[PDB]
């Protein structure tokens, strides 16, 4: 709070953020004293590519509840650690390196949490542990090598997760125990070879995985994904496909630019409209002859 009228500009240093406050408030100047009053009048800033680099004094809002900045110049984030009514937060692409590690402890409201395309390098230890609401956390481009164990444990009513292009080399046994309501996960293009066996298998509402472009060989942590609809597994390495063969929900599927000789394994994916087979080693298609509703199958480049 602040506790005499001040100048705009002085609760905002950053010339484009108090512009925005100016705007939002219907002031004439940056230079006009405003009351605590009425910077509790603000719950919605929509500021997205306003060449923002700095949301200091943004802490004297608590009545925030939706926050567009995408595409500003963000170093830091720490002054929203303040809007404890914040139930929507982008931050994409600005230029996050780190998180300060209590920075989202008091955001229990958050639904939404879009981080993708910063450079964020590491997330701390229990980071998003008190984001109990978050059904949305974007994460994709991003510089994400590892994942701490448990930074996902209390994100249980979380429905979509994007991990995408980013540099992740592994996944922790357990990171997506939790997340029982997850319907999307997409950790395409990152550098995913070996996944320990389980790691999708309490993922019991996932409608839609994307694992294409990693290195991925071994598909077994897919075998007891029977609820899902969407597989996306182009452009890894994989030859055996027998893990597919009790999926047989799944409606869409892309296989291509793989090493698949065998496709035997889909003969009861009865459910395929949309199979995607090409740039693999692929020579005997009887298999297909049970599939009864395909739309789009793509055999290009394989030795027929």
């Amino acid at each position: 709070t602040i506790t005499v009228s001040t100048p705009i500009k002085q609760i905002f240093p950053d010339d484009a953020f108090a512009e925005t406050i100016k705007a939002n408030l219907k002031k004439k100047s940056v230079t006009d004293a405003v009351t605590q009053n009425e910077l509790n009048s603000i719950d919605q800033i929509i500021a997205n590519n306003s060449d923002i680099k700095s949301v200091q004094g943004i802490q004297y809002l608590p009545n925030v509840r939706y926050l567009a900045l995408g595409g500003n110049k963000l170093h830091d984030i720490s002054a929203l650690k303040e809007l404890t009514n914040l139930g929507w937060l982008n931050l994409s692409n600005n230029q996050l390196e780190t998180l300060p590690q209590g920075v989202f402890e008091k955001l229990t409201n958050l639904t939404t949490l879009n981080l993708s395309n910063n450079q964020l390098t590491s997330l701390p230890q229990g980071v998003f542990e008190r984001l109990a609401s978050l059904t949305t956390l974007n994460l994709s481009n991003n510089q994400l090598t590892s994942l701490p164990q448990g930074v996902f444990e209390r994100l249980t009513n979380l429905t979509t997760l994007n991990l995408s292009n980013n540099q992740l080399t592994s996944l922790p046994q357990g990171v997506f125990e939790r997340l029982t309501n997850l319907t999307t996960l997409n950790l395409s293009n990152n550098q995913l070879t070996s996944l320990p066996q389980g790691v999708f298998e309490r993922l019991t509402s996932l409608h839609t995985l994307d694992l294409s472009n990693n290195g991925i060989t071994d598909i077994s942590a897919l075998k007891n994904l029977d609820n899902l609809h969407t597989l996306d597994l182009s452009n890894n390495g994989i030859t055996d496909i027998s893990a597919l063969k009790n999926l047989d929900n799944l409606h869409t599927l892309d296989l291509s630019n793989n090493g698949i000789t065998d496709i035997s394994a889909l003969k009861n994916l009865t459910s395929l409209h949309t199979l995607d087979l090409s740039n693999n080693g692929i020579t005997d298609i009887s298999a297909l002859k049970n599939l009864d509703n395909l739309e789009t199958l793509d055999l290009r480049n394989n030795g027929i």
